[PDB]
């Protein structure tokens, strides 16, 4: 499977670009115990990231209740860098969100500061 | 120094007797993301448990947000070691709960089955 | 970009996933604890440290530090890791060099061989 | 039973304050792949710490060869908080180190920094 390869990708991107720098702290306090499940439109799964002090975990499978779930075709996901790209993907139908929409709305914020040094 | 030592001793406690058992996997897994906070009444400290799959993490202090708040004197917290007492400790007053009561309702369920 | 960061963290994410989770694992990886695997990527000519735990594997870039077994091989060369019955094949063709002690590498290509992908 | 408690204190407190400060990571970088193994002496047991990157591992019992050995009494072992305190300690007799000194040296020395 190329699953298990995804998974690892997309948890050593977030974690080196959003978990590396100081000023990204309160940014990532904000996502402190939730969990956003994403379901992967294309394909017929999802990836699961749960939120910690010091990492994020990205993972395939999750037993647990999410605190926000967002349904997307694998292309309009690299979109959710910015608030101005989720509130134009909900209106367009691109990007379905359940939940609490804050948990979604705290990591494109997060993401919009994304920085390695 | 004290607080670092009760909530080591604390976390060392829940890990050793809910989280070594494989036939506890169950009760486990209903606990999967929770937050518990418990609010000790006579120190004015709280209590932080995060579960994971592999382990119970004891916090002095917690930003994020809690899915349920116990609400309790130091004294009668050990008496959460199974359902009835609950039921008992809720209907006597000594025992507040804020948020989803399934949160305490399975913690004590799993320490129900640790001994 | 970043891709030496980005390397570390998904190789130390898949090692964790498939070697640091089944309980039935547990034997293979205590073998391996308090061991320093060096791992000299010839394609590339930059390195890889693993050191493994009881509960994880860390994957870094840079170590000052002396590694207990130092194994030197081609990127390409690498998944071939994973069976134990090729690893003295692997030795004997020249493709994998090995220094320090032969006992690490052979522990962690039978945690690996173990394991399922 | 008390064992495994004990251990599992040791492990939380450890990780609590050597394993959270980024201040901390060059400390913690010099025990990479180090055990140490602590001779408790008044209980007849032994603690064997492995250091990793981004933790501690508190065994209460190993097969293994440690890279360094410390032997004291339960009351000596708090007193290794600071480089001045272990060589008090080893000066009194109060305690004994075995293998490779720079294993204790770099526990105390990152113990000093919390
Ligand atoms: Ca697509
Ligand atoms: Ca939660
Ligand atoms: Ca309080
Ligand atoms: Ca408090
Ligand atoms: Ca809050
Ligand atoms: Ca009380
Ligand atoms: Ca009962
Ligand atoms: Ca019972
Ligand atoms: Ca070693
Ligand atoms: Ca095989
Ligand atoms: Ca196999
Ligand atoms: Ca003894
Ligand atoms: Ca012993
Ligand atoms: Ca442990
Ligand atoms: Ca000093
Ligand atoms: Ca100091």
């Amino acid at each position: 499977p190329f699953k298990p390869l995804v998974t690892a990708g997309i948890e050593s991107l977030l974690n080196t670009f959003l978990y590396r720098s100081p000023a990204l702290k309160t940014a990532r306090s904000r996502l402190l115990g939730k969990v956003l499940r994403v379901e992967v439109k294309g394909f017929s799964t999802s990836l699961i990231l749960v939120f910690s002090e010091r990492q994020v975990d990205v993972l395939g499978e999750w037993a647990g209740d999410a605190d926000c779930t967002v349904i997307a075709y694998a292309s309009v996901l690299p979109k959710l860098r910015d608030r101005q790209q989720l509130t134009a993907l909900i209106r367009s139908g691109e990007l379905e969100v359940q939940g609490d929409i804050q948990v979604v709305q705290n990591f494109v914020a997060l993401a919009d500061l994304a920085e390695f040094d």
